[PDB]
């Protein structure tokens, strides 16, 4: 019912050793919280920090510094617009360009 939401990689999904990526997860309108879920080690961020681009989206974003190694591995969005949690996003795949 709640459409699956995206998520994009910016600049891209394969990242030089200490550059930093921002993953932007959207949705429908509405959203009361993102979460970015790192599969490697089962951990996630949560923001409420929710805006939109349109009247029919609504978005956040995730921003890692400084890659590491350790950062290598699938992230997937899902969202929480009351009363349910979204499916989980496609996985994108962080890789890391040691140049």
């Amino acid at each position: 019912d709640l459409p699956r939401p995206s998520i994009s990689a910016e600049p891209g999904t394969v990242i030089p050793l200490g550059s930093h990526v921002t993953f932007v997860c959207r949705g429908p309108v509405g959203v009361q919280t993102f979460r970015l879920e790192r599969e490697s080690r089962s951990t996630y961020n949560d923001t409420e920090d929710v805006s939109q681009a349109s009247p029919s989206e609504s978005e956040a974003r995730f921003r890692i510094d400084s890659v590491s190694e350790g950062n290598a591995g699938p992230y997937r969005c899902i969202y929480y617009k009351p009363p349910k949690w979204s499916e989980q996003s496609d996985y994108l795949e962080l890789l890391v360009k040691e140049a």
